[PDB]
């Protein structure tokens, strides 16, 4: 199959102190708890961190006014009193029984000044210059936690286009799940003394140009800590 198809609000516009509701819609029919949809925040220069996973969990020190549901045939991300920080690009996933799926991203804007309510760490290096049909070892350094409690994710982003999700790995067991779009391209694999999460692409085309990000998860949680992502430019 593979053709599911997750779709966002384009952009939603609000007022601070203002309750928003973004919603995630599936194509193949309601949004079920079966899909464990999380919220993905991106702020300006592609920062990313998860707000909520499984549905409604909360990922660690996600502002009280941001809480997930299911409202109807649909997964929604409701602000109850939004602030001008909250001016971002949300995008939801869904779990589609072996992979994920990203909706196209909801564009918050936050008109008028206004008031509101005021550790982990990957380290993912900036650029990879790559050449047509070699290959590539992205690394994901992690501080902060115990490494082998938490599953790793990669996603790749080409910019303006949207987020795929690639795949997962279990540090402490090496199990791993591939999209299937990824399953020959990607490899997965970990150093637990480093702390280090690798991705290998073999042999590179130029679509293979993008950023590449990893982030934390936690089974039924959010995609909680995201790395800078990897720019990979592949040399034409």
């Amino acid at each position: 199959g593979s053709q599911a198809v997750v779709t966002q609000e384009s952009a939603l516009t609000t007022s601070p102190g203002e309750t928003v509701t973004l919603t995630c819609r599936s194509s193949t029919g309601a949004v079920t708890t079966s899909n464990y949809a999380n919220w993905v925040q991106e702020k300006p220069d592609h920062l990313f961190t998860g707000l909520i996973g499984g549905t409604n969990n909360r990922a660690p020190g996600v502002p009280a006014r941001f809480s997930g549901s299911l409202i109807g045939d649909k997964a929604a991300l409701t602000i109850t009193g939004a602030q001008t920080e909250d001016e971002a690009i949300y995008f939801c996933a869904l779990w589609y029984s072996n992979r994920w799926v990203f909706g196209g991203g909801t564009k918050l804007t936050v008109l008028g000044g206004g008031g509101g309510s005021g550790q982990v760490q990957l380290q993912q290096p900036g650029a990879e210059l790559v050449k047509p049909g070699a290959s590539v070892k992205l690394s994901c350094k992690a501080s902060g936690y115990t490494f082998t409690s938490y599953w790793m994710h990669w996603v790749k982003q080409r910019p303006g286009r949207g987020l795929e999700w690639i795949g997962r790995i279990d540090p402490n067991s090496g199990g791993t799940k591939y999209n299937e779009k990824f399953k020959s391209k990607a490899t997965l694999t970990v150093d637990k003394p480093s702390s280090t999460a690798y991705m290998q692409l073999s042999s590179l085309t130029s679509e293979d140009s993008a950023v590449y990000y990893c982030a934390r998860y936690r089974v039924y949680y959010a995609m909680d800590y995201w790395g800078q992502g990897t720019s990979v430019t592949v040399s034409s």
